[PDB]
């Protein structure tokens, strides 16, 4: 790769990425480092990142049978879990997609 993994690449340059809970509000150059800002609320960063954006922390459907388990913070997406009386019936990691009932 053009940079190592604490880097990003802008252009032909590498810039140091922004911490968790943070992303790029101004890219590196000669005289100044990576800017970073902390996400909006309601949005999260869990890795070092070259964003120009936090990712949108995901909904919890209850049409899915779902509820939120863990929020969302600046560091970590929401985790969701299921509904009383329910049980998941397939996940993404810390993360249940889609419950039923039982």
């Amino acid at each position: 790769p053009q940079c190592k993994e604490e880097e990003y690449p802008v252009g032909t340059e590498c810039c140091p990425k922004c911490s968790p809970g943070y992303r790029v509000k101004q890219a590196c150059g000669e005289l100044t480092g990576t800017v970073c800002v902390p996400c909006a609320p309601r949005t999260f960063s869990a890795h070092l990142n070259g964003l120009s954006k936090c990712l949108p922390c995901r909904p919890c459907d209850p049409a899915m049978g779902l509820v939120i388990r863990r929020d969302c913070s600046s560091t970590e997406n929401t985790e969701c879990g299921c509904d009383q009386g329910h049980f998941c019936v397939s996940e993404k990691g810390d993360d249940c997609v889609e419950c039923q009932p039982h």
